[PDB]
RNA sequence: GGUAGGAUGGCAAGAUCCUGGUAUGCUGGGGAGCCUGAAAAGGCUACCUAGCAAGACCCCUUCGUGGGGUCGCAUUCUUCACCCCCUCGCGCGAGGGGGUUC
DNA sequence: AGCTTGGTGTATA
DNA sequence: CCAGGATCTTGCCATCCTACCTCT
DNA sequence: TATACACCAAGCT
């Protein structure tokens, strides 16, 4: 039964984390908190200790197997080569560990007399070398590959310093050559660097290149005299490589023509578009005001834009010789940042850069391409449009021309620029037709060209279509279930307010510094791209430009050990790693030999210093404490200064911790996203407006409403001066969406103006109509958020993990142990046993009418019956046969031949037994690998109620208690808990509190309590759902920086997480009156049974039907 | 005017994936050197080789516990049930995507 | 003899 | 780690559109 | 505006 009512919605986005708001109006005064609810999400992450989302760790393993199928393929391609050459390849075993090695040393140094050896050598140097070839530009073909250097400047760094290091010159000293003698010459040397945890120095320390395993297969063909045609296959053979490729799907669409892909930026209508809508923009001076230019002039400066072939015309120039006006300054509406010494006039105006590089390029290839060069002066516009569209585009997933196959090599090497553009090929030639004819700018062009008026938007997505992006993903889903709720509850909402991460309350001189910084990054990227495109890269990439910086900075020597490198062997290391948070902010990118790279791995500068011998932790700090401010360089005086500092308490940090830079660019996509398909909502609903306010207008309301978090949720003080922030309780998020709701537009401003004279600086009143209206319509606002924080109705919960996907096992195989079958048997040994039917056997011997294994691991349960004999179904082992085990007491299944240990529970599921006024409890802990060895990861599968067999890892590893219990007849599951479960305890709270908890709950009493695991067969991990983890670890940082400014509650909370109440199951499914709480989307219990996760009672849930 | 939002272009700083690679690592099979040993078998350091989620679907084939091809860790209430939307698109049982109020 | 803390291994760059 | 493609965010400059808000 | 779990061991009642 939907009533209607007039109500708003209030969205705030979060990392983690997403506030909801409905609230009831009535005038412009709220009525009614509706719903008010925090849901925490996890952001798209599953593991946090590998930090990435479980899109971009599905993506790494997919990869991995699409690279090792391709492989599988590649090198069954060359086996055929091979043996059509009449090459024998290396055999799987019963060869040296150094015969390939020595081929190769032996074919590069002495011709092989012996055709029969001169082959088996040749085919065991050539798998190897398929094998380990070496790494290559993916972009650049094969024949790219031969026309690089041979062998690379690596690789005669690397020859130079292993003459040095063993003095002796092998000639010519390939790769083959030098492994084969230091093998020899140096038993046990390692050939590459490898990831640390005695330590002697590897072979090799610069990453092989495949352009020095080819220059040692042609040294090879050239010793041995082989035929150049069967050089060029072997050579196709070996370096076979799949072009990356672009899929069409994930470029975006034209928003005036959705059926056309957006075009790229090499393309000619979108020079020709860039140049005349940027002249259509210029102002000249009339009357002391702006116009804008005639058609003539629009004309003539569009033909001298386009007619170039260097970016040489500035805006001043433009102006003067150009527009031939009186003044540099009569040209207005310049379009670049104003600065000193006439810097906008003294910037570039566009140019044609795709015809400027294929000019370029055929003015210095001519040899290569006279064809193309006769053509490309015959044909016009639209033709050679045409032909960059299709060489653009030629890097899509899924020539008109009949060039010779050189000239076509030379073109698929030709660099255009790179990027997608707003616009499709067809909208941008049509949208330049009309500006150059009508003389008109980009939005008439758009309304004659399209049909459309003043008001025309983009298409919005609609709620039901994701982006792809995981953070805004689980955002999103959460908002739309949260809108479906509540339109089927109170009818769509009046108004909806969403906020966006966008701050504007800042200073004068913070917009000063930031000015000159902008100014400096692009007076040295432009420069540093101008030597970059003199050295020969096309399009230098951020990294690119990072790269080029620490190598002009530490003068091409590693920031770390200081050995020198160059462009080609040099690494950007995150100095806090990946895995760990760790950003590609340019203070985290640290210039690295590579050996130092990998040597280093996930482990923080300070802990593989500390251990390590290459570096020295106090060497580097003062490398990077000696760098001087030059004259002109990329940072400002205070950047340099703060890059600085940044990188040495990125140097110095001794622990895993996460980054410091707290990213927000997740959470400015989701409030725009949600904010689109919220537009999108509104206009198939009939909502009247979709208003967005910022973050800081949020906070500034909060303020001078008198909402504080600590007094609204009675929280203790942690700090002793001062009070704390809102992030102590979660339901900040539903309180900050409950303001959003009343937000106005004048009334933000007024709240904007106030912040940022208060960030410039006790206190006094905002001073605005529309602060008095919100003050006087609002003030009832406080004393509702109060009495609903009484009545305990804004609650925290996050959103359940119900699908059986993810990893089925953990990905270190393992060796298998052996018990033999006479010998005695303990129960932890019995527990172990691989194969099910022998565990069943031997089950069925320890006690015969059982399905279950009722053993402790330390009781000898079986004797050393030298005469005992299991007779399975298909065999008899004897008292001598030897029974595979798992190598440890723990839930594993067998994986490809060896050992893998489960992955994280799942589920556990619940079961009681016992008398109705003492009940006995225990959890089943189910992870993935009990589902997959079950057979239950299929279709028309209730993954948590359907039978697991005795011999997986569920029931094997389950309490004696348990097990005897479910064996006996008493024990029926009841329940099950997933990892995110709210288990509330009730008005009465937790009763079996002891030790630390009981300290923690006088100052904390959480009834409400999230499941994190399963840590053993009698236990459960429970964290309260309304604190947070992070202001915890904030009170353990400035702890640290400040002498016991914590409270007694502070350092409680402060120890108590983040390992929270590691509980015995028996301790907490004995309090009566817990329930466990499955949440709607409004964050109200779901208590009717139907079809969706319901919450129910453990004492009094009925066994599942 | 002032604020806010949106378009396009530029500039600056970032974030998220996607495609293709490399070098390790783990396990199985090997073994170059060294050591402990030998009437008495295993280590250590490397290197070689195969696999690297369990598996699923298709076609083989001059028949097999194999060869080849495409996939499989995202979309957080699995499965079931109902409603909605796009697509197997004749008022279809279906392939995906969404929602289900306490 | 059971619960409470403490430490740590887990595929990587 | 490597190159390089796609999607997007935030801030500033230029232009165009929209809406409301505030003081003479 | 964010970020550990399942196993293995001590430890004082
Ligand atoms: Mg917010
Ligand atoms: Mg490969
Ligand atoms: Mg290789
Ligand atoms: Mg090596
Ligand atoms: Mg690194
Ligand atoms: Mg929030
Ligand atoms: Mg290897
Ligand atoms: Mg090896
Ligand atoms: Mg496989
Ligand atoms: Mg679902």
């Amino acid at each position: 039964g939907t009533v209607p009512v007039t109500w708003r919605l209030g969205v705030d986005v979060g990392e983690r984390s997403i506030g909801l708001a409905a609230v009831s109006y009535e005038e412009d005064k709220p009525k009614e908190i509706l719903a008010a609810v925090s849901w925490i999400h996890d952001g798209g992450v599953g593991d946090e200790r590998s930090g990435a989302s479980r899109l971009a760790l599905r993506g790494m393993a997919r990869r991995a197997r699409r690279l090792r199928r391709f492989r599988r393929a590649r090198l069954r391609d060359l086996d055929m080569l091979l043996s059509e050459l009449g090459w024998t390849p290396l055999p799987d075993k019963n060869v040296s560990p150094v015969d390939a090695w020595l081929a190769r040393k032996r074919l590069a140094e002495e011709y092989v007399v012996d055709e029969t050896e001169r082959r088996r050598l040749l085919g065991y140097a050539v798998s190897h070398m398929a094998r380990h070839r070496g790494w290559r530009n993916p972009w650049t073909t094969i024949k790219d590959l031969k026309n690089l250097p041979q062998p690379s400047d690596s690789w005669e760094r690397t020859r130079e310093s292993l003459e040095a290091r063993y003095s002796v010159s092998l000639e010519p000293g390939t790769v083959g050559q030098w492994a084969g003698y230091l093998l020899q010459r140096a038993p046990g040397i390692r050939l590459n660097p490898t990831q640390q945890s005695l330590s002697n120095a590897t072979a090799f320390e610069t990453r092989l290149r495949q352009e020095d395993v080819l220059w040692e297969l042609r040294c090879i063909a050239d010793v041995q005299g082989l035929p150049e045609d069967v050089v060029s296959n072997v050579i196709d053979a070996v370096f076979c490589q799949k072009r990356p490729s672009v899929p069409a799907e994930r470029i975006g669409r034209d928003p005036l023509d959705p059926s056309q892909l957006r075009a790229s930026r090499a393309c000619l209508e979108f020079q020709e578009y860039r140049i005349v809508a940027a002249v259509a923009n210029l102002r000249i001076r009339d009357g002391s005001g702006s116009r804008p230019l005639s058609l003539e002039e629009r004309n003539a400066v569009i033909e001298a834009l386009l007619a170039q072939t260097e970016r040489s015309l500035t805006w001043s120039d433009i102006a003067l010789e150009i527009l031939k006006l009186p003044n540099e300054s009569d040209l207005t509406s310049v379009p670049e940042e104003d600065g000193p010494s006439s810097l906008a006039y003294s910037q570039f105006a566009p140019f044609d850069e795709t015809s400027a590089r294929i000019a370029e390029f055929i003015a210095k290839n001519r040899r290569k391409i006279p064809t193309f060069a006769q053509w490309w002066q015959e044909q016009d516009r639209t033709s050679r449009s045409d032909l960059v569209a299709a060489l653009a585009d030629n890097s899509i997933a899924g020539l008109l021309v009949h060039l010779p196959d050189a000239e076509l090599e030379a073109l698929e090497g030709l660099a255009l620029p790179s990027g997608r553009v707003a616009y499709s090929r067809l909208t941008l030639s049509g949208l330049t037709r009309v500006m150059r004819d009508d003389g008109v700018d980009v939005h008439n062009a758009r309304k004659t060209c399209f049909g459309v008026d003043d008001n025309w938007r983009p298409p919005l997505p609609a709620l039901h279509e994701a982006t792809g992006h995981p953070v805004v993903d689980r955002n999103l889903a959460i908002l739309r279930k949260f809108l479906s709720s509540a339109t089927m509850r109170w009818g769509p909402p009046q108004s909806i307010v969403v906020e966006l991460a966008r701050g504007a309350s800042e200073s004068r001189e913070r917009q000063a510094e930031e000015e000159a910084a902008r100014r400096a990054h692009r007076k040295a990227n432009d420069r540093i791209r101008a030597e970059l495109r003199a050295s020969g890269l096309s399009d230098p990439s951020p990294a690119d430009l990072v790269r080029a910086r620490l190598l002009e900075l530490y003068d091409c020597h590693c920031m770390y050990c200081g050995a020198p490198i160059s462009w080609e062997n040099s690494e950007l290391d995150h100095i806090v790693p990946r895995t760990d948070g760790g950003s590609n902010r340019h203070e985290n990118l640290a210039i690295t030999c590579g050996a130092c790279n990998k040597e280093k791995g996930r482990r923080p500068f300070a802990s593989w210093a500390e251990t390590s011998n290459r570096v020295q932790l106090r060497d580097v700090i003062d490398r990077v404490q000696k760098l001087k401010y030059s004259g002109n360089m990329y940072w400002t005086r205070d950047e340099f200064s703060r890059y600085k500092k940044s990188v040495v308490a990125r140097l110095k940090r001794r622990t895993s911790d996460p980054e410091v830079i707290q990213s927000i660019e997740s959470t400015g996509y989701a409030a725009v996203a949600l904010r689109d398909r919220l537009l999108s909502y509104g206009e198939k609903n009939g909502v009247a407006q979709v208003a967005v306010f910022r973050g800081g207008v949020t906070a500034e309301a909060r303020r001078w409403l008198d909402i504080s978090i600590e007094r609204l949720f009675s929280r203790v003080a942690i700090f002793a001066q001062s009070t704390s922030t809102k992030r102590l309780d979660r339901r900040h998020h539903a309180v900050d969406a409950v303001v959003l709701t009343t937000l106005t537009p004048g009334v933000a401003k007024t709240l904007a103006d106030a912040r940022s004279r208060r960030v410039s600086a006790s206190t006094e009143e905002p001073q605005s109509p529309a602060y008095r209206q919100w003050k006087e319509s609002c003030s009832g606002l406080g004393d509702l958020l109060i009495s609903t924080a009484a009545r305990d109705s804004i609650a925290v919960a996050a959103p359940l993990r119900l699908r059986p996907t993810g990893a089925l096992h953990e990905e270190t195989l393992r060796a298998f142990s052996e018990h033999t079958v006479g010998a005695a048997w303990k129960g932890a040994e019995l527990r172990r046993i691989v194969e099910p039917e022998v565990y069943a056997a031997f089950l069925a011997l320890t006690d015969p009418g059982g399905r279950f294994l009722k053993v402790s691991p330390s009781e000898d349960v079986l004797p050393a019956d030298e005469n005992r004999h299991i007779v399975l179904s298909d065999r008899v082992l004897g008292p001598r046969d030897r029974v595979k085990l798992f190598p440890d007491d723990r839930g594993s299944i067998r994986v490809r031949g060896g050992a893998a240990y489960i992955a994280s529970f799942h589920h556990a599921r619940v079961f009681r037994w016992g008398s109705s006024h003492s009940p006995s409890f225990a959890l089943l802990r189910v992870s993935l690998a009990d589902l997959a060895v079950a057979g239950l990861l299929r279709d028309g599968v209730d993954v948590f109620t359907a039978e697991l067999p005795p011999w997986t890892p569920a029931w094997r590893y389950a309490s004696i208690a348990l097990v005897k219990a479910v064996e006996s007849g008493d024990a029926k599951q009841v329940g099950w808990l997933v990892p995110g479960d709210e288990l509330d305890f009730g008005p009465e709270g937790v009763t079996t509190a002891a030790g630390d908890l009981s300290m923690f709950l006088k100052y904390f009493p959480e009834r409400h309590w999230v499941v994190t695991g399963f840590e053993d067969d009698k236990r459960i991990n429970l964290k309260p759902a309304f604190l947070s983890a992070e202001q915890a670890e904030v009170l353990r940082t400035e702890r640290s920086d400040r002498p016991d400014t914590l409270t007694e509650a502070g350092e409680i909370l402060a120890q108590f997480f983040p390992r929270c109440w590691r509980a015995t199951v028996a301790k907490v499914l004995c309090h009566p009156g817990l329930t466990v709480i499955r949440r709607t989307a409004l964050g109200q219990p779901r208590w009717r049974r139907g079809h969706l996760p319901y919450s129910w009672r453990p004492w009094s849930a009925d066994p599942w039907s």
